[PDB]
């Protein structure tokens, strides 16, 4: 699995 572009928007982190 690869769960990316989730953490490349610090949209909350």
């Amino acid at each position: 699995l690869s769960g990316a572009q989730y953490q490349q928007h610090g949209r909350a982190l």
